[PDB]
């Protein structure tokens, strides 16, 4: 309706204040430059382990492109793949202990997998009831209508395991579509309950891991796999590989490494995994190098640095999430106009913090979405806390 | 389906599906055993996937920026490289252009909002899909159906489309510019006549038309239309002939930012899905420079001569087209798989299309002509293919 006038004004206002839609150059040190030349620390980068600045990863991307001398990793888009692609998927498979396919985005992964899960081909031919968590990322939830073409679709309230329990008792086959780590709300998927229902009813678990992989778990295998240990044949993960894994694209984690069936079924479906371009060679080079990194001691070190930085920030600034180990923080200011001016003020003083405003969030619930990363120094956070408290005076 | 999957297994077992080959210069593939073959099914129509200018620009962009992401750790900001790439494509097509990580993502970000009427003055149009619209759009009908009426008409049936225009206040027609199966083209003269008469909104997937067709390679629709109007939208893939990576929305005229802002502010992949990395954007910039230089008409001349050469030596569905796509119908899926297996051993990969890719009993090899084929390449192929009749 006419809230569209309201939302457009916020977008228009964000752009006018320079807190949205600016052209900034990536500066070493989690920093952003500007045409004027001013530098700002990026307090909202999604590269949670700072791997976007890894010389190791960038040089493997350059090497892969230079030694294959082709961008595309298909052979001119025919149904054949470069050795580089098989190596990258083998590398992701070793890391995750699972059969893994790459795609050009996590969103493509969801498009390739959800309508298949809905049809029944992944669950012994029984079309499951597709149960969507209300807070599931839009790359999944915007596809309910394709799922509806295949089966009954339900949406439950956030983490309502009891309603899920009911649906399981009422139907032969059920699937649960959710995020591992929700970026707003600070919540997590209820893994203990979900695994109990999967044990009791054979519930299919489908997790979007984009904010989980790298930041959580041994070797950054992520929230689900850390608790789970070895994936089973009733659990599927999609994830993005350019938020902290430090490369490009997304990925499907089909299930166990020694079972080709789910990959075969999904590869032979009509979806992006069949007819949408594979990752280019620099991206695949970067995934291989990051996979090695994730298996090295580099990874627990970066995770120690990250939790160190979370503790620092939480000790100096109060924000929703304070005390979590998910490096996402919400500085709620309520007023869309205040959030915007706070964002503009902080940028002028060396710190970019992205403003969330309606439609992105509820009306009267606007605020600054900060993200903690390994590549923040102790100076960066302490000086940010100093500028943030000076604004409150 | 089990038969189709049974066909998939043989294809893989024969080594004509799902094998691992290395790219070899000259449009070639090297197997593990050193067997080198000519790829007769590559989609790099102008040979630009072997352009050393483009490949170096890709390397250069990655080394100057020292990051992969073209966002700033995915905040709602962009590297100068991304703006330069979208301005390069804006100069080339004479239109407001956004990049995306794929043409599929371009369809996902645009078709729901077009269905909603946000792009047609608040009036939800009737969404009419050509029968042969590519899957990346056709598989999104249900999302369109949540916003308005969806219709699928017979392929290129401009009369059924005209009946719809007369019976509804606003209609949008979703189709391909160039169809890869059937060799057909979008009836541009009819479609534009309906648009001038009814305000029909035209949505073109230009994936097989970018670079191949048109002065400077602006594609089929823009070469005839000249300048894009406010009722015409394009989506295209940039890794098929353009020689780069990703895909792009062609919103409309360069001077109107309203469709871009509406799309960007909508809940879709253009907002929430990662932008192209820096080597791809560098490639896009360099290839755009190439598409405005004299190298593009030269490569197109080379392509048409290869099509003519092929058409004279080999009888194939499409023969006579100016579209570099040909189908060697063999009917039997097994004959198609054996013929593919045979040609690859004698130096030529042609991909086999079997059920479910195509109908039962309409299996065949799908050849594509590119600028990077030599005369010798095509002459030798026609011989090995004619010898197979023996
Ligand atoms: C290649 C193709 C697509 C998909 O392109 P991607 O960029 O790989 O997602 C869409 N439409 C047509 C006609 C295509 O040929
Ligand atoms: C990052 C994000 C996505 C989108 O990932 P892309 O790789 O850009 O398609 C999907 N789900 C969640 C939870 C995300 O955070």
């Amino acid at each position: 309706k006419k809230l569209r006038h309201l939302s457009d004004g916020y977008w228009d206002s964000a752009a006018r204040l320079g807190v949205h839609g600016a052209v900034l150059q990536a500066v070493p040190g989690g920093r952003l430059s500007a045409p004027d030349g001013r530098v700002a620390v990026n307090m909202s980068s999604y590269s949670y382990l700072g791997l976007d600045e890894s010389p190791r990863i960038i040089d493997a991307a350059i090497a892969a492109l230079r030694s294959n001398m082709v961008l595309n990793s298909s052979l001119g888009r025919v149904r054949m793949t470069l050795p580089l692609l098989e190596e990258a998927e083998c590398a992701l498979g070793d890391l995750f202990g699972a059969d893994v396919a790459t795609l050009n985005s996590c969103s493509a992964a969801a498009w390739a997998t959800l309508p298949v899960l809905a049809s029944g081909l992944l669950t012994d031919g029984v079309a499951p009831v597709m149960v969507f968590d209300k807070r599931a990322h839009f790359c999944m939830a915007s596809l309910k209508s394709l799922c509806a073409d295949e089966t009954r679709v339900e949406t439950i309230r956030h983490n309502d395991v009891d309603a899920l329990a009911d649906i399981c008792r009422k139907n032969k086959r059920v699937a649960y579509v959710c995020d591992s780590v929700y970026s707003t709300g600070g919540t997590l998927a209820p893994l203990e309950e979900l695994f109990a229902l999967q044990k009791e009813f054979g519930l299919f678990l489908y997790f979007d891991e984009a904010h989980s992989t790298s930041v959580i778990g041994d070797m950054g295998r992520g929230y689900v796999l850390d608790r789970m240990g070895a994936i089973n044949d009733s659990t599927m993960l999609i994830t993005s590989l350019n938020k902290g894994f430090g490369a490009s694209g997304g990925a499907i984690v089909f299930g166990p490494r020694d079972d080709d069936r789910k990959r075969k079924i999904i590869q032979r479906s009509s979806g992006p995994l069949m007819w949408s371009q594979r990752l280019n060679t620099p991206a695949l080079g970067a995934i291989i190098e990051s996979a090695k990194l994730h298996r090295s001691e580099a990874l627990p070190e970066l995770q120690a640095k990250l939790h160190s930085n979370i503790a620092l920030f939480d000790g100096l600034v109060r924000a929703a999430g304070q005390g979590n180990s998910v490096p996402i923080r919400y500085l709620e200011l309520g007023s869309e106009v205040d959030t915007l001016e706070a964002s503009a003020y902080l940028f002028d003083n060396g710190f970019y913090v992205e403003p969330d405003f309606f439609p992105i969030v509820s009306r009267g619930a606007a605020g600054l979405r900060a993200r903690i990363r390994s590549s923040m120094s102790t100076a960066d956070i302490e000086q940010f806390a100093h500028v943030w408290h000076k604004l409150g005076v």
